[PDB]
């Protein structure tokens, strides 16, 4: 399983 | 599944 | 601002 | 599918 | 101000 | 900012 | 940034 | 076993 | 940068 | 066995 | 990048 | 045996 | 026997 | 570019 | 006899 | 793109 | 796309 | 006799 | 006289 | 898909 976390500034 | 939620100011 | 929402469910 | 709405100041 | 919409398919 | 969080399984 | 760990399966 | 760590800055 | 390392035993 | 050792940008 | 070096016994 | 040797670019 | 050669720019 | 080479005889 | 022809995309 | 040719003879 | 065709004596 | 007819996508 | 009539995915 | 059909006299 790949967990995914976070947050992103740009499109 | 991979969830996206938020805002962008700028792409 | 843009709102981002949803999901990246193919990757 | 990851869906956007809003509007930008700038580029 | 720029009015931005739409979707993105693969991020 | 955009909040991205989630998992991959299958790639 | 985003976090991204974990292990791949169905490649 | 296919193992992933790191990060993403725009997906 | 996602750093990828290991063994496709199968897909 | 197919070994697998590098690093990506994107996912 | 990711280098990929090895060998399938039973394709 | 099927041998592979090079690299990829993505998963 | 089954002869196989080429290239593969994915997994 | 990964390098696909060799033979199956075992099926 | 069973004879094999064509090709592969993917590993 | 990988070239798949030859014969099973006996399976 | 792989083609087969012909037949299995040896089971 | 065991005829055969088809194709395989991957092997 | 053992009759076989079907289709499979692998070899 | 590889259709199978026919009959085994022996193996």
């Amino acid at each position: 399983k790949v967990k995914v976390w976070g947050s992103i500034k740009r499109l």
